[PDB]
DNA sequence: GACTGACTGACA
DNA sequence: TGTCAGTCAGTC
DNA sequence: GACTGACTGACA
DNA sequence: TGTCAGTCAGTC
């Protein structure tokens, strides 16, 4: 059993999953997490705090889960890296398919919600960033690639085939754990392609 | 001076764009066209039709725009294509950010007028698709890069780059036109990164 | 029959008179205008403009009714003026006392919409304020009276005596038309008792 | 170190005082106080009462320290007196702020509890309002000025003051202790003005 | 037709 | 205490 | 007793 | 979508 806080923020991601922000009511939630609506506000104080909260928590777990993947893989090539890294990524949107479907509803909430947490962001990812830029180094560009020309193409194609997908492949797991395999591929050969544009 | 209709379509416009669907409320869209808030159920029956026919407004404007440059361009390479459309669309997301920050706001709606729409789309897509299939035949691929996987990437590329910069410059044109000129190289060396690795 | 917009203001009146702004439910004002709850937020926004409109909307009425005493009564002295005023006021409390019961209120509310509306005040006060400036002129003072200190003594009474009756009279008009006659005399001596005491 | 029910009964001054009844929560007061919000209900049954005894611990304090004043003054002349207290009061006022700005708030409560502690005010009144009526018989009046009269001018004139400055300088402590010596003035004069005015 | 905007009800 | 999409009665 | 604070329900 | 006075189960 969970504690009745726990539970809210349960329900919220279900809920926030499903319709996204705004036509996400908080009775439903309270129903969902079978509570009632006042502790809700009780412990959040209103709906946009609720979000955040909720965002946050979920995000504290993949962050954890992250960094565990670093340390265990601080020494691979870079590829090798992201390639292994995004496997984890959806292994985990089909084991957890409520909080991937959650995730992706960060777009739909206002300005100022929004700006607040991608900054929150950027601190967690400023470690990952950096990571990234030191493992290029380690590579053999092309006369005409600047590492921060590198970068922004492999931190857009990381997170964005996230994205791309993820809206794709919204409530149906089924289907993803299908074509997973596939695109595992798809990838290894992407970021394949990658490495041999960039290097002479 | 434009027909009331017409008045409201524009003032749709700036709406979604600055809220998007839900946020958004059709009486402000009447305060901003200047109309009674009766006469936006007059033509347009409710509020989901009216983004739609909003949204193909100006999809119909863009086709038509691309379908013009394509004929202009029809024999270009590839690359060399992508390139230079880039750039076009850059040049009309800074001469009409309202449109642009409108397209965006398409993720924000429910299931189903989402998914009528993202069809029409598919429809008017076809072309430029099915053109690449055909410019991709010209190219001397690597053993292991399908033209069906070489698709993905580029189509991917193609417009995940337009919701890539246009929410960081969301709100920022004067920030964009100094910035253009930076961005239309960093995209030449990425397709050449993408052609270089790619091919044999 | 009174527009819908002027039922609402005149039931406001009556419930803002008999339980003060935050004891007072618009949807009671709805009830008791007979009208749908959200017409009032059609008309008037929120509840804070509502009061605030409903006070205007009297004091309008009253400011009217002052500006052509005062016409009628110009050339008066003072004393004989406001002894002649506060009598009509009181006839006003009496034949109007919702009126009265709700002007009372507005201590009750907060901060922000009373200075504001205190300070709408001041304006329309300044008339009536600088006209005693003047008819002050014409009295043989004491040679330790300043005008100024006459004129607080004068305007704390006027408005005080207002505040201090009404609220012992509240909801009780009956009793205040009984008691009227003696009062007016307790005025006129009140009156008498401090032209003695500024004048040589 | 205070009791926490002394601790509660102080926050609720604060906060009552800066709020008024119904704008003020029982959570603040809990918070403000460091309290559990259930030790509240412990003490004070409900928030009624809990206004209640806060307002007779203050007014017992003020009771206190004018039956003393009394003594040592007990001799005076009434305006000499009146004058005199009119100061201790004032610097009350400046050195207990809080205290001052809450016993205003009894207007804003309903009519239960406020008629119910007016009654138990006119009790501790009587003191200060019998002595009055017999040091007034130690004065020459003029033939139309009954010994009733003007014992209500003294009465609303004294505490009329109270609530006259009271509003006007509040929350400006600063600006008043800056204008006390000339309100003490202005008094004076005032008081000066009615004796000359009632006497022959 | 186009056009209005006061008005409602069910919902946060 | 707000919030809003949609209707409705009716003018032009 | 004192003390807590999570929790509710009816209400804006 | 908030708002709040009051309760309740239970520790110290």
């Amino acid at each position: 059993m969970l504690s009745k806080r726990d539970a809210i923020l349960k329900a919220a991601v279900e809920v926030f999953g499903k319709k996204g922000y705004d036509r996400a009511t908080t009775d439903e939630i309270a129903e969902k997490a079978g509570v009632a609506k006042g502790l809700i506000f009780h412990y959040f104080k209103n709906k946009e705090e609720l979000y955040y909260q909720a965002y946050m928590s979920v995000t504290e777990k993949l962050q954890k889960e992250f960094e565990n993947f670093l340390m265990k893989n601080r020494n691979r090539d870079i590829f090798d890296f992201m390639e292994r890294w995004i496997e984890k990524k959806l292994e985990y949107s089909a084991s957890h398919p409520e909080e991937a479907d959650f995730l992706i509803t960060l777009v739909s909430v206002d300005e100022g919600l929004r700006k607040r947490i991608l900054l929150d962001l950027e601190k967690s990812q400023r470690v990952f960033f950096d990571f990234v830029r030191e493992k290029l180094k380690d590579l053999d560009l092309a006369e005409d690639v600047t590492e921060e020309i590198a970068l922004k193409f492999l931190m857009w194609f990381f997170s964005g085939f996230e994205e791309v997908y993820l809206r794709t492949y919204q409530g149906k797991p089924e289907l993803l754990k299908r074509d997973m395999n596939t695109l595992v591929e798809e990838v290894k050969v992407m970021l394949r392609i990658l490495k041999k544009g960039m290097t002479k």
